[PDB]
């Protein structure tokens, strides 16, 4: 039955802050990498791949350059937590995390960007 | 790698019929069932969960209900066929097939619905 959990499936960010979503999978032992795939995604665009326990960025959205990593270290915990750094307003929408270690599952979280009068994405 | 591959990533169905849209998985020698996950979805609505060589349905969304099914035989040579009986102009859309089978890919496939007026105007006034 393996399920992907997430704490939140909603969460309000003050533009320009930094960000970190979670998504849970079951972890008993220590941790099996490659066997573990850590997909995070925003409306059909690439933020995050892990697999062969190693990050692949070489399909990473231009958006995310340089603002997106994974926490490697909450992986082994079964925690696959996103940190988008400098939010913007386009960071506003709907993420998927997708994890296969075993079973595979996925979970949608939705991100709303709380903005001051910002004229700036108007155009 | 692991690739999920469509042979049509559009497709055109006239209201009222069978829909039948494929997913490719490669599948090298005989078939694990237990290694296989296979996720149909239509914008984020589940309409086929497939885990344990079993359709689990206890997650598809009210739309789907009796018109969704796996057709389970073609998952022998790496196909995963999702078939929506009876189509909506409600169907039409981006569908998702996600598939788990040692890598993992997903792979998206528009659905456009032709219909004739009386169908079209009851959808629209509702
Ligand atoms: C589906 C899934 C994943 C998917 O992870 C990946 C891995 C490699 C990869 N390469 C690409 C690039 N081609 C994508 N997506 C690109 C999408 C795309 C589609 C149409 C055209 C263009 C691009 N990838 C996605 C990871 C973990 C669990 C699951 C899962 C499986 C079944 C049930 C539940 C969960």
């Amino acid at each position: 039955a393996f399920t992907v959990t997430v704490p939140k499936d909603l969460y309000v960010v003050e533009y320009g802050s930094n960000m970190t979503i979670e998504c849970k999978f079951p972890v008993e032992k220590q941790l099996d990498l490659a066997a573990l795939i850590v997909y995070w995604e925003m409306e059909d665009k690439n933020i995050i791949q892990f697999v062969h326990g190693e990050e692949d960025l070489k399909v990473q959205h231009s958006s995310y350059r340089q603002r997106a990593r994974l926490l490697k270290d909450q992986l082994s915990l079964g925690n696959a937590a996103l940190q988008i750094t400098d939010v913007k307003l386009q960071d506003a929408g709907v993420y998927r995390c997708m994890i296969s270690y075993g079973g595979a599952d996925y979970k949608r979280i939705t991100v709303k960007v709380n903005a001051p009068y910002a004229a700036a994405l108007e155009h």
